[PDB]
């Protein structure tokens, strides 16, 4: 669908669809104009599971990559990214990451934005994050009872039904979320 673009991927009607890793991904691309490796993998390949062409992503990441020049992106991510899309070398098509293949890249350190929330943030700053999506408190308690007992998607799984089978899938998540918008 040409409804998803490199400017719609930053529309709430597209973005409200995104579980916690990519809002908090497109959070950290905003504010700091760059992520991380782990990052620049964990969102390029949710958004090319969400359709974002490969036209469209170079756009999307030299739009975001704002403060650098394109001769700089070009020398400096280009390749990355079309590699990413199975344009380079033996040309795979990458599929996009699970919350397991999520969950077992290396843990997120400061200036990172990839990993899993649920697991990845404090109880303080998940609360906060819940309170803003209108979860009451009993089920806050619920989500973080989730996240104490390592059930990261889980935690994810009783997000999107309180704010709307079980989601261990990004795509799948935003799929979901999708279909009922
Ligand atoms: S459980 Fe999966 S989809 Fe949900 S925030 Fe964590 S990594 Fe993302």
């Amino acid at each position: 669908s040409d409804e998803i673009n490199a400017q719609s991927v930053w529309s709430e009607e597209i973005s409200s669809n995104y579980p916690l890793c990519i809002k908090n991904l497109m959070e950290g691309l905003k504010k700091n104009h760059h992520l991380r490796y782990y990052g620049r993998q964990q969102l390029s390949l949710f958004l090319k599971g969400i359709g974002l062409s490969a036209d469209e992503a170079l756009k999307f990441w030299s739009e975001a990559f704002t403060n650098m020049t394109m001769e700089k992106f070009n020398k400096e991510y280009r390749y990355s990214f079309r590699h990413n899309y199975g344009l380079e070398g033996n040309r795979i098509n990458y599929k996009p990451w699970d919350c397991h293949t999520i969950l077992s890249k290396p843990r997120p350190g400061r200036g990172d934005y990839h990993g899993c929330p649920f697991r990845d943030w404090s109880h303080e700053r998940l609360s906060a994050e819940l309170r803003s999506m209108k979860l009451t408190q009993a089920q806050i308690i619920s989500v973080l009872d989730s996240c104490q007992k390592g059930e990261y998607t889980i935690a994810c799984t009783k997000v999107f039904e309180m704010t709307h089978t079980h989601i261990a899938h990004p795509n799948l998540y935003f799929e979901r979320s999708r279909q009922l918008q």
